[PDB]
C-alpha cells in the first residue's frame, strides 16, 4: 500500500511520529506486512475544499487488493480519525481516492509484483 | 470533483483568487455544487515537458462520474484556457489525466460516497 | 507519457541533467517521441517506506498504451536503475504505479488525445 496525504495544514502542525502511526495503522487495517506500507505527507499546500481554505486534506491510497466497499469505509473511518485527531482536519473536509492496483502494474525492486 | 495542477510556474505568479476561480468554473463544468469541489495548485516544481522547462502543467481531475469523451474535451478547453490566461502556460504544455471514480472508491467524512 | 518521482532525497542530491536523462530514457523505453514525455521530480519529501525514512521513492507513470506485464518489468528495471545510480535509492525502496490511460481521458492542447 501507498498512502499520500496533501494538506494545507502547516508542517509544524504535523506531530512527531505521524508517519510511523500511519504506517502501523495502515498495516493493521489492510492486513499487509508493515514492510510493504509506504506513506507520504505533504503539508503547507495551496488548496481549497468547497471553495474554503480552512484545513482540508486530499489523499490517495493505492493497494494491490484489499480495496472494496466495506474495506474502504473502514479505511476512511480510520484515516479521517487520524487526520482529525493529529492534524485537526474535519472529516467532512477530507477526500480519499482508493485505487486497486493490478500486481503487474506495480513496480518494485527492479521488477513488478506479477 | 478534485483537481490538482502541478506546475513549474513560481508561486508569486499564481494570481490572487485563482483557487476560487478554479472552484467556480469546475462546479459549472461538472454540474456539481461548489461545496463538493476541491482544488490544489502546486507551484515551483522541478518539471520538464517535451525536454524543456518553459512553463508547463501536469494535472489530474478525479470525479465520481461526469467523465467521458465529450465532457473531457470541454474540461480541457476550460482548464487550458484558465492556465493560459492566469498562469501564462501554453496549452500544448499541459497534460490533464481524467479519472472516473466509483462512489465506493472515494472516502469522505469517515465513510465513502457509496 | 508522464512520470513523477516523489522522494525524501534532498534537492541538492538530484544531479543537474536528471530531468533530461529521464526524458531521454523514457522516450527510448516507451518508444514515444521526447516531445511527448513529461517528467516531474519532487525532492525533500516527508515519507517513509516500510516504516523507515531511509532514502525511498514513490512514483507514477501514466501513458496512453505502452503499459503491460513485460513492458512494466522493463520500465521497472530501467527506472530503479536510474534512481539507484543517480539518487542512491535502493531498488527495494521504490514503488512505481503504472497507469494505462485511454486517449479520451488525457487532456492536452484544449482537447483530448482521442
Ligand atoms: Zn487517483
Ligand atoms: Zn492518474
Ligand atoms: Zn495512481
Amino acid at each position: 500500500p501507498m498512502f499520500i496525504v496533501n494538506t494545507n495544514v502547516p508542517r509544524a502542525s504535523v506531530p512527531d511520529g505521524f508517519l510511523s502511526e500511519l504506517t502501523q495503522q495502515l498495516a493493521q487495517a489492510t492486513g499487509k506486512p508493515p514492510q510493504y506500507i509506504a506513506v507520504h505527507v505533504v503539508p503547507d499546500q495551496l488548496m481549497a475544499f468547497g471553495g474554503s481554505s480552512e484545513p482540508c486534506a486530499l489523499c490517495h491510497l493505492h493497494s494491490i487488493g484489499k480495496i472494496g466497499g466495506a474495506q474502504n469505509r473502514s479505511y476512511s473511518k480510520l484515516l479521517c480519525g487520524l487526520l482529525a485527531e493529529r492534524l485537526r482536519i474535519s472529516p467532512d473536509r477530507v477526500y480519499i481516492n482508493y485505487h486497486d492496483m493490478n500486481a503487474a502494474n506495480v513496480g518494485w525492486n527492479n521488477s513488478t509484483f506479477a
